[PDB]
């Protein structure tokens, strides 16, 4: 049918800010992971019309991927390093919960999570 117009990547009105956190946050945790050979499917919104997941968006509520995820980060879109990590949390989260488990795609996602919580184990601490 129709996908929902994606996730905001800037806001006029949400006050925007650097930290070294979110600078460590794009240049080498998006980095790590984007790179990565099961990245492909997370970098972009879910496409549920060209997927065939006519009830992605009836049970995902709060969509995230590392996209917007990149292009908050590039935007100075968030003020903390905690706005950031959520995005990657709600990333992995949606895909357990529409997902079979077991399924490839969550195989995918359980890899890429591991991966994250390996880098922001060492997030800078200010
Ligand atoms: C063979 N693959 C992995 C794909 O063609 C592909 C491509 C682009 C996106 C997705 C996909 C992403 N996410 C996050 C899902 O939860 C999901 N469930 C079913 C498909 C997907 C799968």
């Amino acid at each position: 049918s129709t996908n929902p117009p994606p996730p905001e990547t800037s806001n006029p009105n949400k006050p925007k800010r650097q930290t070294n956190q979110l600078q460590y946050l794009l240049r080498v945790v998006l980095k790590t992971l984007w790179k990565h050979q099961f990245a492909w499917p997370f970098q972009q919104p879910v496409d549920a019309v060209k997927l065939n997941l006519p009830d992605y968006y009836k049970i995902i509520k709060t969509p995230m991927d590392m996209g917007t995820i990149k292009k908050r980060l590039e935007n100075n879109y968030y003020w903390n390093a905690q706005e950031c990590i959520q995005d990657f949390n709600t990333m992995f989260t949606n895909c357990y919960i529409y997902n079979k488990p077991g399924d490839d795609i969550v195989l995918m996602a359980e890899a890429l999570e591991k991966l994250f919580l390996q880098k922001i184990n060492e997030l800078p601490t200010e």
